[PDB]
């Protein structure tokens, strides 16, 4: 059974994707009602320097936009700022518009990306929020626009929207609002993520799903205090965790308490020696306990 | 720019799934046209020990079926088996049927799952066939008629439906035909799957896209001649390859040859010694080469 990342189906999602062309870009845009929300950079001359936004907005042409799905062209008639992504007014509504909110994702939690390619829905898969905002995901030229999405107790929102991608690849983009995610610039800059922190939770998580798929050799018999290893993931780049009562369930399952967990983790941190735990070659935190309750019970 | 196993979009796929109920027994059911495709054993009395299935069709009652979405519930007028799938016949059309056709997945290929649960789709992952018939899926209780699918040149095929879990933890299922993956029977039972073999193509196109993303510690100045590997991939559970030629342009684009990541895949596979490739720790061959081309290039 092991352990992967799995998407929430994308039907409600793909047809609001559509292809947005200004010039010499082409990339992505979410089409919801009459409005079109897509990275403002597409209307950039020149994405090799830097640009400014105002000037480029005072000489857009609305009929230099090309903003179609299939064989629908829609005409834009107004646009508009807002935060890092383009709002555009266009002169059709969107009859296959969901049911929706607006959601901002915060570090350590998990949504789908719907890779989309030049207004062409290819791919889906799941993604997690690093520390910094950014996410670790497949991203390639044309891709821009691509929606990151989370469906919750029957409730559809929209939380990511994709800009960039960092010097050290790292993933960059924004909510829905116009927000990018750990307020990275828009700009083709040299801009640094700062040290990755992970998320202790999604770790013993991750352990926890191993012992599962009965890979128990990286637990011995010592254990390690809460305190204790706060005290210690903090000089480290790891999370602290606030209890251990979200892992109860999977405690009782596998009959490994937190605490034993949570020495594996300062050992495992330092290499694994050679082995796997669930073909990974060192710890991964992109699995929430929520995530893997859920995959391995329902 | 990164790697990550993907799905297909999932969006002609849902509105065909349904919930199919008999008895005590829920599971999932593919509604086309109006046909309902299920697996058979969802007319079980018993999943405990061996099942007589020429008892459990002659004492069916179709009335006692419950097929099922969104609350919009389908009578049965006809069942019938076709191999270990049950093909029933519903008194409304799916109004949403896709254009569609239907096709067997060879080991090594890579296709979409649609997981689900009770008739309602909960999530959608890539898979790949291994070469005794199984997948590694993440299959659970009540994800049975779970189907498979592949979009190739704008055609959709249905391709798989989820069955059984073997011993071992691998997953079986079968075509929509009713031919099941592997040869695998529908008995719960302690069935062994065979010696799994690692597809040499996909370990490769792996590598290359790990080249593509920055890594490349296993690259040495060493390189390995195509029958020196086939010969050692005969001794350690690898697929031969029967050329190079299918990675024409990752040669290319990355400079290195594929005898030179056939020399990495004998050094790699005893170990990667504390290293990693792109968050692996072993070697995986769960991505043919379209599946990296495409990822890495658009096409
Ligand atoms: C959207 N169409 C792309 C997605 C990129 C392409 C490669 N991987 C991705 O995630 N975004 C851009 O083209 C984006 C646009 C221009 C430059 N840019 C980048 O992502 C660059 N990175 S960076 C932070 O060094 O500028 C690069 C080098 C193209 C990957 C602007 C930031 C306006
Ligand atoms: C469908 N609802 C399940 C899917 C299973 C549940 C656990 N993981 C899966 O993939 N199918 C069955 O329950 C299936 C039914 C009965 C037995 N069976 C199994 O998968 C069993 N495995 S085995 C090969 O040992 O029989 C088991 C023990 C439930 C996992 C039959 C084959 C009819």
């Amino acid at each position: 059974s092991g352990l992967r990342k799995m998407a929430q189906p994308s039907g409600l999602v793909e047809p609001c994707i559509v292809r947005v062309s200004y010039g010499n870009n082409v990339l992505n845009g979410l089409w919801l009602g009459d409005e079109v929300i897509c990275p403002r950079h597409v209307i950039a001359s020149d994405t090799t320097r830097v640009i400014n936004y105002e000037n480029e907005m005072s000489s857009v042409r609305l009929h230099n936009f090309s903003v179609s799905k299939n064989n629908v062209f829609l005409g834009v008639v107004s646009a508009k700022y807002k935060g890092v992504n383009l709002v555009l007014k266009v002169n059709q509504v969107n009859p296959n518009t969901p049911e929706h909110k607006f959601k901002s994702i915060k570090a350590g939690e998990s949504f789908n990306i719907l890779a989309c390619y030049e207004g062409c829905p290819g791919s889906v898969y799941g993604v997690n929020m690093r520390s910094q905002g950014t996410i670790k995901g497949s991203f390639i030229a044309g891709t821009c626009g691509s929606v990151g999405y989370v469906s919750e107790n029957a409730t559809l929102y929209f939380v990511y929207m994709h800009h960039l991608e960092l010097g050290n690849g790292s993933h960059v983009g924004s909510n829905l609002e116009g927000e990018m995610y750990g307020g990275y610039e828009d700009q083709p800059s040299m801009q640094l993520e700062g040290t990755n922190v992970m998320s202790s939770d999604n770790v013993v998580a991750f352990l926890y799903a191993a012992l599962i798929n009965g890979e128990r050799w990286f637990v011995t018999n010592t254990s390690m205090s809460l305190e204790s290893y706060n005290t210690w993931a903090k000089t480290n780049s790891f999370t602290e965790l606030s209890s251990t009562d979200a892992f109860s369930m999977l405690a009782a399952k596998t009959g490994q308490s937190v605490e034993k967990l949570l020495d594996s983790i300062v050992r495992l941190n330092k290499g694994f020696g050679g082995r796997t735990i669930l073909s990974y070659g060192s710890l991964c935190d992109e699995f929430t306990p929520t995530e893997v309750i859920r995959q391995m019970y329902g």
